[PDB]
């Protein structure tokens, strides 16, 4: 079993979600049956570091799958992005946090609010850590999460990373009544008086240092991409996604198709420039991790455009809430809005340590 | 005595801090003699509010008054307008903040450092804040400080704005060894374990809501105007009266669109403050795209006077980087300014829309 | 030894000279242990012609050279360039001069102001001339020197060019006090009537017309390269260099495209010159059109590169202002070459087409 085959297995996994796309809608979570289909298949080990039984693969593949699932269920591409991802992100974390979670079941999850909606207050031998997070995708199909926050020391900021917690720790809050991506039960974990030991911690800072404890062990070039451009292209992928399937919606009932295939290659193109360089062992100009950021807009931009145009060419019956257009344009919107409140489109401004964070250069 | 008079009496100073310049790069901190100049014709005053003896001020005259100091001695002006508008902030607090600081002694002055390198940990009574804080122009002339960082409750930001408190809880660092505004003793203030309370904090929502306890006890419509205008323009107008100083430098040791450019930037400049200003006197609101526009110029402005400040700095003869010449100095100056705007975090809060680190909305910032 | 062995032992001399950096500024002039370092590994024999022991090397390696001196300290790279390439300039004078120069001791360096701030008088037998010219770059570490100016004969000009005078004949006025490029010791020439023989002037006409006397005994294509490419590039390559040195300060202490400018800066000047060399290795003529070229791209260059300056050190962090830092220097070290480059009296020699005072056709000058 190999990347591509994997891709396959994802291939023939689509007709099934596409008919529960709206059972799923209105469960607002992912049902467990695709969570375990996607399992069985190999999804979520595509990224997944070879130590524990995952494929570490190409990143292009990966994202590429994202936007198949995309295509034919906004929310269940959105959620598998997302969690899937974090297996790379986990890679990162020093060894003894990959043991405590991957050790006995290598096909435990993760999931992830990363934005500042708590702090960890500096403790012997961690953080105590206190917050309460919104926007969980999948956190009912995960066993632990990440939260993002400073870390406070003698009453200061002093570092900014994200905190692994064990599901034990956290409560799961259900608030997650939504316009768009229903399906993806973004909900709130809320976290009281939790203790985390330093190897749980991961310091933005030494993610883009490329200090991160995790590369002594994972060396596949994947786990050295820039979190300035997996982090977004985790949202912009499946939001491209969905655009094939608004698509397909239109068919199965001008420029779009070509507008939207331009999008895909914008957006992938920039992945698999990055990883090229790393796998010949080059470094990634600041040039192209910039461009890739300026791309993200450029591509989930012209997807949406596409999006609206083939929802207002669709006859007066795409209004229906019958009608799957009308959900691939609700979950792209949606998603954008996720994408245009992002915090880091504001630490990329920072210089001078605001708040713990990384000079703003290292975040592009 | 009222602003007119003010502004009229700065223009009989300007000769003297002129000529103290050098002087006043050499001290890094303005003299003692050009501080009581200013506190004397009353300056600090101008946006003072009127229960203090303060004449709070049309804004617009204020930013003149620091773009003629500036003209001649850019460390002066730069702490004249950054010191001042401390006076203006200071009215925002509620009126126990204000009466501490000013109930005896209405000439007291309070600096800054707003950038977030600190924090306020919630306590019984107030916070316990920690930090250390740098880039606090004219601290050494200041008996009490603003200090910016978010409130910490329950272990997380709860809200961001600036603590006020006084010379005898902080250190001040003499670090202020730089490349331009060497005169303007931008040191670094060291706070451990103090207790502030309440009333001595004042929120940047609270600010933007129009709810600051101080507007109780203040109502001249200067107190209405927005931070995210007023904030920025202390900074760009020193640095356009930089522009101005070295235009009449490179006058006087001897392009086409330098002098134009520099009194453009000003009129775009002065001219969002004044706009603002005459709805706040006429009781209408300041709209959204207004502000908007207010923040968009203070680049076009300083960048306008800076790239004119460099054709200047080349066009005055190949002495022109001699220690003795007046254009290096103005140009230093106005470079070092330029680098503080570009290393302002409100850049970056204008982005969150959603409570980071205790922040309010990002628009209401702009 | 070669150039290429020069180049890679001038690479082992980078840490060295970084590290003196901030004592070279204090000097103000280059430390002795710098300039013996250079000369040991050979640098000032690059150009140098063979029969004196030189390398009279391809003239793109002697530019990559002080780009790499330049991005670790700019005011050693700054003065290594214009030092070294006057050991092409001499290589153009009459076999005579050169030799008085170097007949003893072919180490011997030579330091310049081209700048017309004296003249030369016709009398029996050479010139009396008189002057006092600044911004003579390690003029501490030479014991000769040009200096430029008219021929006046019958009471009028009648042709420019450079003397050639020793140090026993002059006096190195110390007036070095300057904002950027302070470790260059660039200090003030004065010459008061000096007797100068026939062979010890060099036109500007001879030059240019491939008349000069030092080419009948001096064959290297090099010295058959334009004035008006070696003599602007002198001072437009460590100039880039000082932004490759801006860039890496600016890496250290942690934009869309400041690298990639610098890098294209630099390929765009040096490219110029490669062009002109690989026409000369030939045996070709260099066309005007590309001597035009190399002319306008040398404020492209330096311009781009100053930008990216600009830029980084505008994101460096609020400490970028301090003494301390790296990237303050080559930012003023940039932009004080660049002063010089602009006051630069051959952007105006260009424009001349009937002789005025004593110069040649302008086009020959491009």
């Amino acid at each position: 079993r190999d990347a591509q085959s994997v891709l396959a297995a994802i291939d023939n996994l689509l007709p099934e979600i596409r008919d529960r796309a709206q059972a799923t809608e209105d469960l607002r979570r992912l049902p467990d049956e695709t969570v375990k289909a996607l399992d069985d298949v190999g999804f979520f080990t595509l990224l997944q570091p070879q130590q524990w039984g995952g494929l570490q693969c190409d990143p292009a593949l990966f994202f590429e799958a994202t936007r198949r699932l995309a295509s034919v269920c906004g929310s269940t591409g959105w959620v598998s992005s997302i969690v899937g991802v974090h297996n790379w992100h986990l890679a990162l974390f020093d060894q003894r946090a990959q043991e405590e979670v991957w050790g006995e079941d290598p096909s435990t999850r993760i999931s992830s609010s990363y934005a500042p909606m708590g702090a960890g207050v500096v403790v012997d031998g961690g953080y105590l850590v206190n917050g309460s997070w919104n926007w969980s995708s999948g956190c009912d199909h995960a066993s632990w999460t990440f939260v993002g926050g400073p870390v406070i020391k003698d009453g200061r900021p002093v570092d900014f990373g994200s905190f692994l917690i064990p599901r034990s720790e956290y409560e799961i809050k259900d608030v997650w009544y939504v316009v768009g991506l229903r399906g993806t039960g973004s909900n709130t974990l809320v976290v009281k008086d939790v203790f985390v030991p330093r190897h749980r911690f991961l310091s933005y800072k030494a993610m883009n240092d490329h200090t991160a404890g995790g590369l002594a062990t994972n060396s596949a070039p994947v786990y050295k991409m820039p979190w300035g451009t997996m982090h977004p292209t985790t949202i912009s992928a499946p939001i491209v996604g969905m655009a094939y399937g608004a698509y397909a919606a239109h068919v199965e009932h001008a420029e779009a198709a070509s507008d939207i295939d331009a999008a895909w290659r914008q957006l992938i193109g920039n992945v698999s420039d990055e990883y090229a360089l790393l796998a010949a062992g080059k470094e990634i100009p600041f040039e192209l991790r910039a461009r890739a950021r300026r791309d993200q807009v450029r591509a989930t931009g012209r997807s949406i455009a596409s999006i609206d145009r083939l929802f207002e060419a669709s006859g007066a019956t795409a209004l229906s809430n019958e009608a799957p257009i009308q959900r691939f344009w609700r979950d792209a919107h949606a998603g954008r809005v996720h994408a245009a409140n992002d915090p880091e489109r504001a630490y990329v401004i920072f210089g001078n340590h605001e708040f713990g964070l990384p000079p703003g250069d290292t975040m592009v």
